[PDB]
């Protein structure tokens, strides 16, 4: 059949090529890096395995795809620190808990607008908290310390360096629908690859541009033309009938100028460049003893009402927002600008800081130092530079339909958790985005027969 090339081997790319290779067309995938996965990502570590990338299935039910194929392979199974060295109290966090999260909830307000008052969810979140401040008759800095690490929780889960970036109107679009894979998430992507016909997957064979718009001819006589040709890194000339590119936001916002033969229409080009793309990144501790599931932590004397869209917290490590302890390993978040600058630092260099934290944190002197760390760096992999999407302040929901819209005669098809316009930074929505660009060629295929058909 028909010439296709995947561009990616993570869950979006997998997930096209299971749906195309299940009248086949002759399908290769090509993979930049040496493994499949791409933001799923699982390493042995520390005499278990450590998710570096996705760890969850947001909301584990029937209508998410994750969650039914993760049970389809078996990969699943049956089922507060101050940095004062004092406890906060579990009263106190929950009240902050209900003030923040009651006014997220409030974020539905703007959707469908088309000129928001304040541009940004953190604008109004500070907004709403400083008329609250205003209502309150020491007491009032514990409060805001704990609002300050709910703004942090917040940015982990956008994916932002702050709220102030993400864009008012488009946030309640977003469908919310957790639980992890004991034995690696890439588990479930190496299950997809492993379904496909033998040597479907080009590893190490990352592609330099794709050129479009064309009539090219194959090398063999007598030179059957094709509309696409991929140029890999590598020098390899591969000619395609289509090409469904699913390499991340990060990639295309700093390679679209030379990723693209003729440039992509402006539309598109602009939709790449207004889109945001945040860094999020995991620190695991090794410890000999454990000295303690999530420890929350709590900078004294920060407030969120002082914080501009771009500005840092006084040390990198304040941006940490706990500890997971992992079922002797702790696993740090750290999103934003901080945890960019936290990859250039050595792996030394963490360890110890983060030690010198918890002996802060939990008013322990004495508390062992880890014996290791592996930490993701997102931001640093030149395939993905960065974590995930989210609909920055200046672009809409509307610009996550412009990243899926596909160019003519479906030469280039779009895929990938940026495409996705509800489900946008999850395993899911990446999936679901493979499947809607196999469907979208099939109707193709099938529609080629209608061409050659007369009226009378
Ligand atoms: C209880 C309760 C209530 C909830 N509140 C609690 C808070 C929990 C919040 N959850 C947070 C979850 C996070 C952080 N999770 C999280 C954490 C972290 C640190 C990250 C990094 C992500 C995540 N996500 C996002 C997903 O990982 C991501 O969207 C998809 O994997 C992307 O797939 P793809 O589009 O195919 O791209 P890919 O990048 O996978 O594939 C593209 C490929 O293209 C390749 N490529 C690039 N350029 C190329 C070239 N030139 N040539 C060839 N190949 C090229 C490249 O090498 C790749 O292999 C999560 N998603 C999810 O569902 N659960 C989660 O837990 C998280
Ligand atoms: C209502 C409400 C709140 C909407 N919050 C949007 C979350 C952004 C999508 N990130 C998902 C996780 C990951 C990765």
């Amino acid at each position: 059949g028909p010439r296709v090339l995947v561009v990616g081997s993570g869950i979006a790319g997998l997930g096209a090529a299971q749906k195309l290779c299940s009248a086949a067309p002759h399908l290769r995938v090509l993979e930049a890096t040496a493994s499949a996965g791409g933001r799923i990502r699982s390493e042995r570590c520390f005499g278990g395995v450590v998710e570096l990338g996705a760890h969850w299935i947001h909301g584990p039910s029937q209508d998410n795809p994750v969650f039914q194929l993760a049970a389809e392979f078996g990969l699943l199974g049956e089922k507060i620190w101050s940095s004062s060295g004092t406890s906060v109290s579990l009263e106190l966090m929950t009240e902050m808990a209900r003030l923040f999260y009651g006014l997220i909830e409030r974020t539905r307000e703007f959707l469908n607008e088309s000129e928001t008052p304040m541009a940004s969810v953190g604008e109004f979140l500070k907004k709403e908290i400083s008329q609250q401040v205003a209502s309150w008759t020491d007491t009032r800095k514990r409060k805001l310390a704990i609002l300050n690490t709910f703004f942090n929780i917040e940015c982990c889960v956008s994916g932002t360096h702050s709220m102030d970036l993400v864009a008012l109107a488009p946030f309640g679009e977003y469908t919310v629908l957790d639980c992890i894979l004991a034995g690696g998430y890439q588990g479930l992507t190496d299950r997809i690859l492993a379904s496909l016909p033998k040597d479907t997957v080009a590893f190490d064979k990352p592609v330099k541009t794709i050129h479009w718009n064309g009539s090219f001819q194959e090398a063999a006589f007598p030179g059957e033309t094709f509309p696409v040709l991929v140029e890999c890194e590598d020098g390899a000339r591969l000619p395609a009938h289509h090409v469904i590119v699913t390499v991340p936001l990060g990639f295309l916002k700093e390679h679209q100028d030379t990723f693209f033969e003729p440039p992509l229409p402006a539309k598109k080009a602009e939709a790449i460049k207004k889109l945001g793309f945040g860094t999020n990144n995991k620190i695991f501790l090794e410890f000999e003893e454990p000295f303690w599931q999530f420890i929350q932590v709590v900078w004294e004397d920060t407030s969120p009402l002082q914080d501009t869209a771009l500005s840092l917290q006084d040390t990198w490590f304040k941006k940490l927002i706990g500890f997971l302890v992992q079922p002797h390993v702790l696993c740090g978040f750290i999103a934003g600008l901080e945890s960019e600058f936290m990859e250039t630092l050595s792996d030394e260099e963490v360890l110890l800081s983060l030690t010198q934290v918890l002996r802060r944190v939990t008013g322990n002197p004495q508390l062992p130092a880890a014996k290791s760390v592996r930490r993701s760096q997102w931001h640093s992999a030149p395939y993905t530079r960065g974590s995930y999407s989210y609909v920055a302040v200046g672009s809409t929901g509307d610009d996550l339909d412009l990243m899926a819209q596909p160019l003519p005669g479906l030469q280039v098809l779009f895929a990938g958790e940026a495409t996705h316009r509800t489900f946008y930074s999850t395993t899911h929505g990446a999936l679901l985005s493979g499947w809607r660009e196999a469907d979208r060629l099939v109707s193709l295929w099938d529609s080629q027969v209608e061409q050659s058909r007369p009226r009378l």
